[PDB]
C-alpha cells in the first residue's frame, strides 16, 4: 500500500536538508586534510575520488554518519590473487624503473597497507591539532578498520578511507560481473569498465585466513554511477510521469537493516550484516526487474516487497554474489554464520508478516 511507507520517506528526507549545514562543514576538513597530505612525499597524488561534500552515508538513520574515501593513484600495479578468494589481491610493483616514494610502505615484496595507513593516521592526527578555528577529534581505533574516524562540533562523525587507483583494465575476477546488459544496455557496462577500478585495504574482522596485507577490490564510484543513471528510459525520474520508486525501495531497505541492529546490538549478531549486503541485492532486483514499469511510483509498496523476498531467498540459499564478482558469496558459510542468516530470516519475516512495525510511527 505504500501509504505505511511514505510516511517513512517524508521523516528521512527533513533530516536530510539538516544535513547540508553538516556537509560543509565535512568539505572544510576534507579539503584541509587533501592540502597537507598532498604536501607529504608519498601522498602526493592523493585526492578525492568522487562528489566531496555529501559523499556516501552509509546509515540513513544517523544523518551525522559521514563517510568518505580518498583516492591514491599508482601506475604500473602488479596484482597477485590471494588464495583464490576473487575479492582479496597482493599489490606488488613491475620491474622497478626506479625507487618510487611508495617503496617506504612496502614490506618485502608486497605493498603492506599497515605501514601506509600507519603514517596516513599520523599525518591526519598531527593537522587536526593545529585546527582551533573547528573543534575536531580523531576517534581511535575501531578495531584497525582502515577507516579514519573524526568528528566535528561534537556530534558529526566522518569516516575517512584511504584507496589505491588503478586505470589499468578490471581483474579477470570481474569478467562475468556487472550483468547490466538487459538494464542498462552492453554499451553502458562497457564505458563503465573502462573506469579505473580501487582497492581498499582489509576490514577489522577481516577474517582469517587472511595475510592481514591484501587489498579489497572496490567499485563504489560505479554505483554510485549506477544510482545516479538508474531508469532504463534515459529521462527517468528527470519529469513527473518517470518517478520511479528505485532508490526508495533501496533507502527503506537499508533503514529496516538499520533498525533491525540497533534493535538487536547487544547481541551483535546482525553487525556481519551491513548495507552493502542490502545494496548488492538491490542490484541484482534491478537486473532481475530491468523495466522502468516494474519500479512504478504507484507500486512502491510491491515493488519494496520483492526486494525483501528476495534478501530473504538470499539467506535462506546462503548465497549472495558480488555483483561485480560473481565467484564471491557474501553470505557464505565462512563470513558469516547460518545461525545469523536463519536469525535474520526469522526478523524479517516477522516485520513483512506484520507490515513493518520497526518503521512507523516510530
Ligand atoms: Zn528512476
Amino acid at each position: 500500500g505504500a501509504s505505511k511507507l511514505r510516511a517513512v520517506l517524508e521523516k528521512l528526507k527533513l533530516s536530510r536538508d539538516d544535513i547540508s549545514t553538516a556537509a560543509g562543514m565535512v568539505k572544510g576538513v576534507v579539503d584541509h586534510l587533501l592540502l597537507r597530505l598532498k604536501c607529504d612525499s608519498a601522498f602526493r597524488g592523493v585526492g578525492l575520488l568522487n562528489t566531496g561534500s555529501y559523499y556516501e552515508h552509509v546509515k540513513i538513520s544517523a544523518p551525522n554518519e559521514f563517510d568518505v574515501m580518498f583516492k591514491l593513484e599508482v601506475p604500473r600495479i602488479q596484482l597477485e590473487e590471494y588464495s583464490n578468494t576473487r575479492a582479496y589481491y597482493f599489490v606488488k610493483f613491475k620491474r622497478n624503473p626506479k625507487e618510487n616514494p611508495l617503496s617506504q610502505f612496502l614490506e618485502g615484496e608486497i605493498l603492506s597497507a599497515s605501514k601506509m595507513l600507519s603514517k596516513f593516521r599520523k599525518i591526519i592526527k598531527e593537522e587536526i591539532n593545529d585546527i582551533k578555528d573547528t573543534d575536531v577529534i580523531m576517534k581511535r581505533k575501531r578495531g584497525g578498520s582502515p577507516a579514519v574516524t573524526l568528528l566535528i562540533s561534537e556530534k558529526i562523525s566522518v569516516d575517512i578511507t584511504l584507496a589505491l587507483e588503478s586505470k589499468s583494465s578490471w581483474p579477470a575476477s570481474t569478467q562475468e560481473g556487472l550483468r547490466i546488459q538487459n538494464w542498462l544496455s552492453a554499451k553502458v557496462r562497457k564505458q563503465l569498465r573502462l573506469k579505473p577500478f580501487y582497492l581498499v585495504p582489509k576490514h577489522a574482522k577481516e577474517g582469517n585466513g587472511f595475510q592481514e596485507e591484501t587489498w579489497r577490490l572496490s567499485f563504489s564510484h560505479i554505483e554510485k554511477e549506477i544510482l545516479n543513471n538508474h531508469g532504463k528510459s534515459k529521462t527517468c525520474c528527470e519529469n513527473k510521469e518517470e518517478k520511479c520508486c528505485r532508490k526508495d525501495c533501496l533507502k527503506l531497505m537499508k533503514y529496516l537493516l538499520e533498525q533491525l541492529k540497533e534493535r538487536f546490538k547487544d547481541k551483535k549478531h546482525l553487525d556481519k550484516f551491513s548495507s552493502y549486503h542490502v545494496k548488492t541485492a538491490f542490484f541484482h532486483v534491478c537486473t532481475q526487474n530491468p523495466q522502468d514499469s516494474q519500479w512504478d511510483r504507484k507500486d512502491l509498496g510491491l515493488c519494496f516487497d520483492n526486494c525483501v523476498t528476495y534478501f530473504l531467498q538470499c539467506l535462506r540459499t546462503e548465497k549472495l554474489e558480488n555483483y561485480f564478482i560473481p565467484e564471491f558469496n557474501l553470505f557464505s558459510s565462512n563470513l558469516i554464520d547460518k545461525r545469523s542468516k536463519e536469525f535474520l530470516t526469522k526478523q524479517i519475516e516477522y516485520e513483512r508478516n506484520n507490515e513493518f512495525p520497526v518503521f512507523d510511527e516510530f
